[PDB]
């Protein structure tokens, strides 16, 4: 099902995570450290859909 | 049995790996990137024994 950003990066590595999410490695690293609740869905076509769940208001 | 340095760091994290090996995180990171063949034995008392296998001469 959905995979946490942290678990994904551990499994697939920082480079692949960054490229799959369209961001720089620093963005991945910072979001993991921040403890943001980010969940990744691996799509059949190899694309990866990342979303964040956070309290409102920010 | 023995665990690779890379797998250990993935499992236990960079901080714990560094402190268990008595080095700075940068030393762990550099050795993983270098692809050095480093193997860790988890001892019963919680100490961790790391050794490197490398061609001779260096």
């Amino acid at each position: 099902q959905r995979i946490t950003l942290k678990d994904y990066a551990m499994r697939f590595g920082q480079t692949k995570t960054a490229k799959d999410l369209g961001v720089y490695p620093s963005s991945i690293n910072q979001a993991i450290h921040a403890g943001r609740k980010i969940f990744l869905t691996i799509n059949a076509d190899g694309s990866v859909y990342a979303e964040e769940v956070k309290p409102f208001p920010s």
